[PDB]
């Protein structure tokens, strides 16, 4: 890599991932569109197996962008519509207080307080239609955003129902095949295993459990070079070849509703460029990522604006990981580590690293 | 022509220049992306000039899917947004009842009643001002649309005040000239006089008059073979290579607004196809409420998209179905009833379909 690259990344992230006790770490930058990569350490301690660019890192949360692209591209077929009622698209699910929310809203948090998460004893097909037949909202649709795997992960489930497809191969038929995303997987085959880095907690082996909607908001594993390429699509839609998922890639990061400096994308959230550095540093801390947050509709949608911090983070019990790049600047970075450790932390370390080479 | 074209196009245009008495009339049809041309009669009955492929139209109406795309390319430059208020381009329009109306309200003619015409007494900028600061709506925003050009007229000035442009040279450099439409005029030069037909009103030869806001609501003139490269644009704006361009395409046939079985776009207006031929076929003023499509749905390829257009003396239309990569234009030297335009047009492209 150019020296300016190598500097920066090594000042930054090798420190990061001492103060963190970090078990290893991939990292990739793309500088004028072009992609450069970083290792340190293990995918796998016990076995002394070195992080590569062919380990596959738990993305945790930044699933969430791949479902909202998905999302998008559904949106770009005619298959469905954001402002279409979730009923559309569920008939069974017939209680009342589902009247008036749609689409948009479980895609972006907004249905009035769906919970971060499906509770642990939801299992079934039947408990999962039970439990959205039984929630109560907090609030009025399209008032307040609560960030919500319960929300996110049902939109990539209805999303993908006009298609008759299994949300996975119309994840990988639709999004992860035309982008050449060949070792990214919600369900990692055994050919891969090898290849799969152990998360760590409290120093023990881990990998994610699985869960109702696990799929559609937390369950994609990737490697450091696919998700390069997955900034890279990110950063020039309008550069990939199938127009359905061009236009998905646009879509999901339409801003929808403002809070505070931020805007609510399908997965991807975003803010203007220039950046309050302190804004995205402070504002990542869960205790403000988590919290329920009054938003304000931009009606219509603005389309999406090259000149943003496009972000988000992610997380399991044994990993931590964080995209963010810039359209305007075509720059961009991955940070995949193998333990969970502080947002603020990753997002503090991208910036010094994006306003560097800006 | 193949002959199934040739025949389709012939037996409906024949019958209807005959039964309104259409002095001229141009026709093209884009049948799997390839254009196909068709003229009948005279551009100027006294000096006895022949319609052409070269002939300039009064695009009447028709003009507001210039100006709808126009702002489309400006919202995807990030110049404007449609959610900012109309006084975040005009700080002097101070007048109370602006507050809350924004630029989609002016862009799809859900402000609340602005009327259909300026008046005539309304020239300079400061007449213009004083017009749209003494108009008082009958609605709220967001509720009702009443087709206006003091609407969308307004739209496409402000819409241009980002970019330093005049909106002739926005319109020029931003659309007209990436897409190849060199005989598509707001103003039409001397040298271009020869090909501009007359229009016909009760007989007399009558060209549109000077109005304010002319230029963003009915004031372009073209041929039909530009009016053929514009329905292709349309018809395939990821084909298009300036981004916000192709983008400002897309944005113009979102549905942003549903009444009865028609979606307000930019400029465009659609129905989803198929459309029941009756579905789409004069009312001087025409409210309707409109539901909000929230958020708008992306331009649906499975759509008739079209747009009537009319001015004293012309008379045009344009249709098209991107999901069949079909589509018409009809010009014409007569301003003829609206609904022997769609007729005409739904025969012929149900019959290629």
């Amino acid at each position: 890599a150019p020296q300016q690259i190598n500097d920066i990344v090594h000042r930054t992230i090798t420190p990061l991932i001492e103060q963190q006790k970090i078990p290893g770490m991939a990292v990739a930058v793309i500088y004028q569109g072009k992609p450069y990569y970083f290792t340190w350490g293990y995918a796998d301690i016990a076995k002394k197996q070195p992080v590569t660019q062919q380990t596959l890192f738990e993305l945790g949360s930044v699933s969430k962008t791949f479902t909202g692209v998905l999302g998008g591209d559904a949106i770009a077929r005619g298959e469905i519509k954001l402002s279409d009622p979730t009923t559309k698209y569920w008939p069974e699910l017939t209680a009342k207080q589902w009247n008036g929310i749609t689409l948009l809203h479980l895609a972006t948090y907004t249905a009035g307080g769906l919970p971060l998460q499906v509770p642990d004893e939801v299992k079934s097909s039947s408990d999962l239609l039970r439990f959205y037949q039984n929630w109560q909202p907090a609030w009025a649709p399209g008032t307040q955003r609560l960030y919500a795997n319960s929300s996110i992960g049902l939109f990539g489930a209805l999303a993908v129902k006009p298609s008759g497809l299994s949300f996975e191969q119309a994840m990988q038929t639709r999004v992860f095949q035309p982008l050449k995303l060949n070792h990214t997987w919600i369900n990692v085959p055994p050919a891969e295993e090898k290849n799969y880095a152990w998360g760590y907690r409290e120093g023990k082996a881990v990998h994610v459990s699985p869960g109702a909607l696990d799929a559609k908001a937390y369950g994609v594993k990737s490697t450091i070079e696919d998700m390069a390429r997955w900034v890279q699509s990110n950063l020039k839609p309008l550069d990939i070849n199938e127009k359905t998922l061009q236009q998905g890639i646009q879509l999901a990061q339409s801003r929808y509703w403002q809070t505070g400096d931020m805007y609510q994308g399908l997965g991807w959230e975003m803010l203007d460029w220039p950046v309050n550095p302190d804004s995205i540093i402070n504002g990542s801390d869960n205790k403000i990522a988590l919290a329920a947050r009054p938003v304000k509709a931009i009606t219509p949608p603005t389309p999406a604006v090259r000149a943003s911090w496009v972000h988000k983070t992610g997380a399991t019990g044994g990993f931590g990981s964080y995209v963010a790049f810039i359209p305007e600047k075509e720059l961009g970075i991955v940070m995949l580590a193998n333990k969970n450790y502080p947002n603020p932390a990753r997002v503090d370390a991208a910036w010094q690293i994006l306003n560097a080479l800006q």
